[PDB]
């Protein structure tokens, strides 16, 4: 047995199946976006989710083409359904290293893109403090030609001193996610709340949105309102979901 043929066999198969965790505003409010996380439907041991295989994935070099079918799979569930998500909806994806390598990330946002009505979508790609730390002159023109496009970064595991924010002037970043460790421990750990305040005032710096991630209680989304943090995921809001339970969701908001 080939654990990469099984990841190509499943691929072939569509297997690889997206789910939707809706954004919501830090004041409250409708769904601003949904961020899509890649399950694996197995026919076997079930629904997987994608830090069991991600990395694998990664190491086996199947994580572009199976990126690359993941967003084909949400434009054609999505790019139908325009009226039922209100003009400037996000909808993210977990781009890994080697996807920002190349330049066909281009042609993959384009073609995504392209599958709704001109600016009716924001497309907003996450991917961590190392790929501008160790970047080349292909990251400097896929960056350049992605935010052309309209596309958005965000940025998770930064540093929030001025090392940190030189790179992230440079390559003109647009979102900093708060890690849910940290949410997790608000009106817990004086420290944690320090750092999730150092985050803020990185934000504040270069004018930045703010994802907060693991918000599941009231006092963690209060706390986090309060600071002006933009948009909010987590339990509270909503677990991953697959698309008949977001267009049952969304039918319902477009009331």
């Amino acid at each position: 047995a080939s654990p990469s043929s099984e990841l190509r066999r499943a691929l072939e198969a569509n297997e690889f199946i997206p789910y939707y965790q809706p954004l919501s505003p830090g004041q409250g409010g409708r769904w601003i976006g949904v961020e899509v996380l890649m399950r694996w439907r197995h026919p076997r041991e079930g629904l997987i989710r994608p830090d069991l295989f991600i990395p694998f994935a990664e190491r086996s070099g199947l994580i572009v083409p199976m990126t690359r079918a993941l967003m084909r799979q949400v434009a054609e569930d999505l790019g139908g359904h325009a009226g039922k998500l209100e003009p400037g909806f996000h909808i993210g994806f977990n781009i890994s290293a080697t996807h920002c390598h190349e330049l066909a990330l281009v042609d993959d946002c384009r073609e995504l893109l392209a599958a709704f009505p001109p600016g009716h979508i924001t497309l907003v790609l996450e991917l961590t403090e190392r790929e501008l730390i160790e970047s080349s002159e292909v990251t400097d023109r896929l960056f350049d030609e992605l935010h052309a496009l309209g596309v958005k970064i965000a940025i998770d595991d930064f540093g929030t001193g001025h090392s940190s924010l030189a790179y992230l002037r440079k390559f003109q970043v647009d979102c900093l996610k708060i890690d849910q460790s940290f949410v997790a421990r608000i009106g817990i750990d004086t420290l944690s709340g320090h750092i999730l305040d150092s985050i803020v005032e990185l934000s504040a710096k270069l004018d930045l949105d703010i994802v907060a991630e693991g918000v599941e209680t009231p006092e963690q989304r209060d706390y986090l309102a309060a600071r002006g943090v933009d948009y909010l995921q987590g339990y509270l809001i909503g677990r991953p979901m697959p698309l008949e339970s977001l267009l049952s969701s969304l039918t319902v908001q477009e009331q």
